[PDB]
């Protein structure tokens, strides 16, 4: 059966899935969607009935999703509410920390001030900053009342028992539960911050520009940072406390139904939703209000599949809700991620050798690598631009860069014995890419080409070729060489992937390759003894300038397509400064100085490139716009419309 068991916590919740049950059948046919209804207790309950196949989904509160993933439920977020419009859904909300402007403090200097709360036991106004700060409160941390109490040297804490810690009402004497209390709610705690009662108000994003209609009033504060530093109030989505989920289908992360699942409420908000003016609504009911959905839901959206619950609800928020329940308290060691069985080898030997100061943990992709990052499994990693790209678009920032002497050159390599290809039409030519998204390979080369045809779509302006990473049936797949599920594969099991399997694709296959200045001299006179180079003279090979000239490979210098951002480590901004240190002080150790250490590999460029000669420092360059300049994004951002990596999509989902 095609039956999506929603679950409901009430009798009025069960009245209303009946009802939902029932109409359904009228709209969906044979081959669709149907809905049963089972009732529980509560949303733990319903949270168990999914994990152990009684039920496939229920709609929580973002609290609830966390509980939901913990095992032994396992469950992960399908479906998402919005509110606001169709044109501009709205999804999640930001906890922000808002202060007055020039009040002279950072996150890390809150003690002792002044707090406004829109009440105790709420998300943004309590939950969420005493989740971050709780490792900061005073011991002992529980009762929880009695730590905030001598944290703050006042507050307003609405519902807080101001008897036995009166200095949590003294801003709303009694702490009024309320809103006969002023200072009680959303506006409450935002006008306990403008009247001057408190120093820092815990609140929405939204809530300042529901009380400051004017700007210039809007300017006159500010927002806390949790690098420490302050943003203006428009600036939330780069300066919060954590992004929250309003409302979240969940379902069991193996066993669906997650395609089944979307489908019925995709259906559902098509015939029964907003402004659908039907007898049955999706969002209301005449037995109550939020049964199922909330009232005020205009409609779903599709989670991105990529997505857990961990990258849904953000690093900031596990972080702050994780505190609350466990109260663990301690410059740590760093946790580098591995992408392969030899690159966990040189890890685990680098690991021993750091005596502590190093650890490695390994995925199997380089996305996942960058999701263990985000949510604190590891701690950094080196990429290329490309994945920087993706790696800063996700939240995370570069925190050094790797030497090989302003970055490496970019070249369109081509056989001389072909002297009719020039830069200036390639169109129907065989291309080769060192991978689909990479600096080298696509960004630079691509991007260019997208300035002068004006779409993405390059396997209909190519004849064919190898491009590792497009999808298996494209034309840019056909030049590859990887066998089986390994064919077209931006891996080592695909032998034209990467710098020197790009080349070697031009060398037998292709008309053009996109590489870097290094790979022709490296691969050829012997250098590389492999059968397909060991007998290639680099002078057989020439590049393709900007002019639509060609100049041999020595003279890249002034034949290249553009300059490449080097490849840079990348890590959480809340571990930037630990990165930072260790890094540079194990390169002093381990760096340029069997025979050598961390910039060699066994194989070829493991964990790092290994024509590395140093870590640089980036100075003010510590984001990935700054880094990669703003030519570099802009052509990224073409070149997106033709994307396919979905931990991009699940990152661009959280933040457009
Ligand atoms: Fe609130
Ligand atoms: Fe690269």
């Amino acid at each position: 059966d095609k039956t999506v068991r929603w679950c409901a916590v009430s009798e009025h919740e069960a009245t209303k899935c009946q009802s939902f049950r029932d109409h359904m059948k009228s709209v969906i046919p044979s081959d669709g969607p149907s809905v049963a209804c089972v009732k529980k207790a509560s949303y733990l309950d319903c949270i168990r009935a999914i994990a152990a196949n009684e039920a496939d989904a229920v709609t929580l509160d973002a609290g609830l999703v966390y509980d939901a993933y913990l095992a032994p439920n396992n469950l992960k977020p399908v479906v998402a509410e919005f509110y606001g419009s169709k044109e501009d859904p709205q999804t999640f909300y930001y906890a922000v920390a808002v202060v007055k402007k020039d009040s002279g403090f950072q996150m890390n200097q809150l003690r002792g001030k002044k707090s406004c709360h829109t009440g105790l036991g709420r998300s943004a106004g309590w939950n969420i900053p005493i989740g971050l700060l709780y490792c900061d409160l005073p011991e002992p941390r529980k009762p929880l009342e009695k730590a905030v109490a001598n944290f703050f040297s006042g507050s307003c804490a609405p519902c807080a028992d101001g008897t036995d810690f009166p200095q949590l009402c003294q801003l709303c004497p009694g702490c009024g539960c309320s809103t006969l209390n002023q200072y009680f709610g959303y506006s409450g705690a935002f006008k306990c911050l403008k009247d001057g009662a408190g120093d820092v108000a815990f609140v929405k994003h939204s809530t300042i520009f529901e009380n400051l209609a004017n700007k210039a009033d809007r300017d006159q504060y500010e927002l806390l940072c949790l690098d420490n530093t302050r943003k203006p109030v428009d600036e939330y989505k780069d300066c919060h406390l954590a992004q929250v989920p309003s409302h979240t289908v969940v379902a069991r992360s193996m066993g669906g139904k997650e395609d089944l699942i979307w489908e019925l409420l995709n259906q559902a908000q098509e015939h029964f939703g907003k402004d659908k003016s039907k007898e049955f609504q999706l969002f209301s009911s005449p037995h109550g209000k939020d049964l199922l959905f909330k009232d005020s839901a205009h409609g779903f959206l599709k989670v991105p599949p990529r997505m857990d619950a961990k990258m849904y609800l953000g690093y900031e928020y596990v972080t702050a809700i994780r505190n609350l329940r466990e109260g663990t308290c301690p410059c740590k060691p760093v946790k580098w991620c591995a992408l392969s069985h030899h690159e966990r080898l040189k890890c685990d030997e680098w690991s021993v050798n750091s005596v502590g100061k190093i650890e490695c943990v390994s995925a199997e992709t380089t996305e996942d690598c960058i999701a263990k990052i985000m949510n604190g499994e590891a701690d950094a990693m080196s990429l290329d631009g490309g994945f920087v790209y993706i790696a800063g678009k996700c939240g995370l920032v570069p925190v050094l860069a790797e030497n090989y002497n302003a970055g490496y050159f970019a070249v369109a390599v081509v056989k001389k014995s072909a002297s009719d290809l020039t830069w200036d039409n390639l169109k129907g030519k065989k291309s080769c890419h060192t991978a689909v998204g990479r600096t080298a390979g696509w960004n630079i080369p691509m991007g260019l080409l997208y300035n002068k045809i004006n779409h993405c779509r390059f396997d209909e302006f190519f004849s064919e070729g190898c491009a590792p990473g497009s999808k298996k049936d494209s034309s840019l797949c056909k030049l590859c060489m990887g066998s089986g599920l390994n064919l077209c594969e931006p891996n080592n099991k695909e032998g034209y992937y990467g710098y020197t399997g790009a080349f070697r694709c031009l060398v037998e296959k292709g008309d053009v390759a996109f590489v870097k200045h290094q790979t022709v001299p490296q691969n050829t006179g012997g250098k590389n003894p492999d059968p397909w180079a060991k007998n290639l003279n680099e002078k057989d090979y020439e590049l393709l300038c900007l002019d639509g000239t060609r100049k041999p490979v020595e003279e890249y210098a002034n034949c290249h397509l553009a300059r490449a951002p080097n490849h840079a480590v990348v890590t959480r901004k809340d571990k930037e400064a630990c990165v930072h240190k260790i890094l540079r002080q194990q390169q002093h150790l381990f760096g340029s100085n069997g025979n050598f250490c961390l910039f060699r590999s066994e194989t070829k460029d493991l964990l790092f490139r290994d024509d590395t000669v140093c870590l640089a420092k980036l100075h003010d360059r510590n984001t990935y716009e700054k880094y990669l300049g703003e030519e570099y994004v802009k052509a990224v951002g073409n070149l997106r419309k033709c994307s396919t990596s979905s931990l991009l999509e699940a990152c661009t989902f959280r933040r457009p």
